[PDB]
């Protein structure tokens, strides 16, 4: 997150860190056994780290659980990033408490103008590099289809929305990838892509979770 603030420890209990030796992506816990993240975050040997604030200090609320099964969406295209969504099942169920909590799947897509919480351990600089040890947060609006398709012509599908600030200055960034875009208690988006970070007229593009509820459901049911 560029241009946000420090969330405060455990104030976003559904936020996961994906660790494969180090933090490499965010995710969202959606029930005791499952995490949703972006497909472009796919790796082998993923450890899901729950209840995290400082990803470099053991603070006493963490649960570390290895991935049982990874499932990249059946239609993930990596050149266009269409269908950038992915499920991970946990070797064992997370103990749900107020430091480790799941987020609801949407029942309907948010409209442009809806305000959402985006969070992660991604780069915090628009120029240059700085990765925080603590979870960072940002409140950002959803942008109309029109203005999104104007920022990235020929690049936005009906499985993507833009969210953020066209004047730039505030955005998600690398390392936030795969993490939550939560609007009014529902997971609407997944940090997916964008040209640079917090650049003018290049807002953040997110996977539109409301299209995948069916698939998620479903996949959970038979696995
Ligand atoms: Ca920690």
């Amino acid at each position: 997150i560029v241009g946000g603030y420090t969330c405060g420890a455990n104030t976003v209990p559904y936020q996961v860190s994906l660790n494969s030796g180090y933090h490499f992506c965010g995710g969202s816990l959606i029930n005791s056994q499952w995490v949703v993240s972006a497909a472009h975050c796919y790796k082998s040997g993923i450890q899901v780290r729950l209840g995290e604030d400082n990803i470099n200090v053991v603070e006493g609320n963490e649960q570390f659980i290895s991935a049982s099964k990874s499932i990249v969406h059946p239609s993930y295209n990596s050149n266009t990033l269409n269908n950038d969504i992915m499920l991970i099942k946990l070797k064992s169920a997370a103990s749900l408490n107020s430091r480790v909590a799941s987020i609801s799947l949407p029942t309907s897509c948010a409209s442009a103008g809806t305000q959402c919480l985006i969070s992660g351990w991604g780069n915090t600089k628009s120029s240059g590099t700085s990765y925080p040890d603590v979870l960072k947060c940002l409140k950002a609006p959803i942008l109309s289809d029109s203005s999104c398709k104007s920022a990235y012509p020929g690049q936005i599908t009906s499985n993507m929305f833009c969210a953020g600030y066209l004047e730039g200055g505030k955005d998600s960034c690398q390392g936030d990838s795969g993490g939550p875009v939560v609007c009014s208690g529902k997971l609407q988006g997944i940090v997916s892509w964008g040209s640079g970070c917090a650049q003018k007229n290049k807002p953040g593009v997110y996977t539109k979770v409301c299209n995948y509820v069916s698939w998620i459901k479903q996949t959970i049911a038979s696995n």
